[PDB]
DNA sequence: GACCACGGCGC
DNA sequence: GGCGCCGTGGTC
């Protein structure tokens, strides 16, 4: 141990009140070199001693730093490292328990086990240079771009929200009013456990689908869908549900999450939580704003940009079927999207739109034949022959290495290649070949992200959102058009395909109208 | 107060 | 056919 402040380059461990960075208080702050450990008096102003934030969740420890007005940008990270070694490694405790340490609650330990594991993990991408790369050009330099975009935050119209909460809420008792009378009674209709009975015991519906783990008569939308006209009460339950999914989840909880400094509301968009590369935004979620019922579009203009300035929406145009282009060579299939026409009319040569989705995941013609409505796919393998031979192509790697690749190198460990059961190892099967797709569009998109954002900075504007395959920013009304117009070919122009990579831009004062 | 599994659902 | 969060129900 050596008291405060540490020397250059030392990896730092901290304790927070809670895990969201926005509304954490300090309680320890502590730094380790070379098997030394410095520990902090107080963490707060300790902040100001260290020039970057080196170690385990250096993100979250940069987002608090912004938010107390201090330059920390973060640096190194085992969780990175962790996370390109394997996507399955997600949390610190996982990867301490892995690898070796032990995942405590005190912030000396914690930079001990930042510099330890590091140099564990570092090591083992010796040799290891798509990795490398993955590491020094995208999630490396994209944690201190996200640690901007969280400290930033997003203005949200709390008023509008409280408004429409109130007339959600009339339409919410309008319809469990009636629910009440072609029951016979009043029940909890928020609880599946009473509407199973009401529905199945009471009026006798035919109960078709049943519950995966306990084995319950199912109540879902699309076992009610079938049942929508069987009676009225079916009706008024889905409309109810509805109000009640957008209402509990979006309207009522979001106003209560501004921030006290910023005004603004802070999401979380973690870096190592999913199997294929992709970000995830929790406390709260702003990956899953609806959007598709007319509802769900009034909860979004909700979300509005600050005075004097706009949204700028970016968002890509079926990338991944384009990824599976490049990734399938397939002649016929680029030739499509390189001369621009409708992408589905010439593939068609509605029945053509499900299945150039479909096929991403795996789509078997029993969802096809439910979903189109015909009796019961090798049309469309016949026109794109490659990317069939792609898809065996990968699964066949996939069983031999025990891995599959996106385009850059991200891989993603499918076990279950081999499995003798037909249903373990086919749903393991789709889960392999769609990596390498939904990997390379994420591995475009955080690529993207990282060529972009210095030039907002530089033309004073802001990144606010990413939505897997989307991008919402923010910038002043002048340089609105500007910035809209250089953020599109930041972001067509990230890594050139054998396909042009299209994307729709979109201008507004709300994400609705920008959108 | 806290915790979690489950079903159901938003993108 | 990759995610996070809701209320319910149960437990501590």
């Amino acid at each position: 141990e050596a008291p405060w402040p540490p020397p250059e380059g030392a990896f730092v461990g901290f304790v927070l009140s809670r895990k969201e960075p926005m509304w954490a208080d300090l309680l320890a702050l502590a730094a380790a070199r070379g098997g030394r450990v410095h520990r902090a008096p107080e963490p707060y102003k300790a902040l100001r001693d260290l020039k970057e934030a080196r170690g385990l969740l250096a993100k979250d420890l940069s987002v608090l730093a912004l938010r107390e007005g201090l330059g920390l940008p973060p640096g190194d990270d085992p969780m990175l490292l962790a996370y390109l070694l394997d996507p399955s490694n997600t949390t610190p405790e996982g990867v301490a328990r892995r690898y070796g340490g032990e995942w405590t609650e005190e912030a000396g330990e914690r930079a001990a086990l930042s510099e330890r594991l590091f140099a564990n993990l570092w090591g083992r991408l010796e040799g290891e240079e798509r990795l490398l790369w993955l590491y020094r050009e995208v999630e490396r330099p994209l944690s201190a771009v996200l640690a901007h975009v969280e400290a930033t935050g997003v203005r949200l119209d709390v008023a509008y929200l409280r408004a429409l909460s109130l007339e959600v809420a009339e339409e919410i008792a309008r319809l469990e009013a009636e629910v009440f009378r072609l029951a016979g009674h009043p029940f909890n209709l928020n609880s599946r456990d009473q509407l199973e009975r009401v529905l199945f015991d009471e009026l006798g519906l035919p109960a078709i689908g049943k519950t995966e783990k306990t084995g319950k008569r199912s109540t879902s939308a699309a076992v009610l869908e079938a049942l929508r006209e069987a009676h009225a009460i079916v009706e008024k339950i889905l409309q109810y549900r509805e109000l009640t999914k957008l209402k509990s989840t979006y309207i009522d909880p979001l106003p209560e999450l501004i921030h006290p400094r910023t005004g603004r509301l802070h999401t979380r968009f973690n870096q190592t939580a999913t199997a294929t590369g992709r970000l995830s935004s929790s406390d709260p979620n702003l990956q899953n704003i609806p959007v598709r019922t007319p509802l769900g579009q009034r909860i979004r203009r909700a979300f509005i940009a600050e005075e004097g300035w706009l949204l700028v929406a970016l968002d890509y145009s079926q990338i991944e079927l384009r990824v599976l282009a490049h990734l399938s060579g397939d002649e016929n299939l680029i030739r499509v999207f390189q001369e621009g026409r409708d992408i589905h009319t010439e593939t068609a040569s509605r029945a053509a739109k499900t299945i150039n989705f479909g096929v991403l995941y795996g789509m078997s013609a029993h969802r096809l034949s439910q979903e189109l409505a015909i009796p019961y796919i090798e049309r469309y393998f016949q026109s794109f022959p490659k990317v069939r031979a792609w898809i065996e192509k990968t699964l066949e790697e996939g069983r031999r290495r025990g891995y599959v690749e996106t385009l850059f190198g991200r891989r993603r460990y499918v076990p279950d290649l081999e499995a003798r059961v037909k249903s373990v190892r086919e749903a393991a099967e789709r889960m392999a070949f769609n990596m390498p797709v939904q990997g390379t569009a994420a591995d475009l998109m955080k690529l993207a992200m990282v060529k972009l954002f210095p030039r907002l900075e530089e033309m004073g504007a802001r990144m606010l959102l990413q939505v897997h395959d989307e991008l919402v920013l923010e910038a002043p009304k002048e340089r609105a058009e500007a910035v809209a117009r250089l953020a599109k070919e930041v972001m067509e122009g990230v890594y050139p395909l054998a396909v042009p990579l299209e994307v729709e831009v979109g201008i507004g004062e709300d994400w609705l109208s920008a959108k």
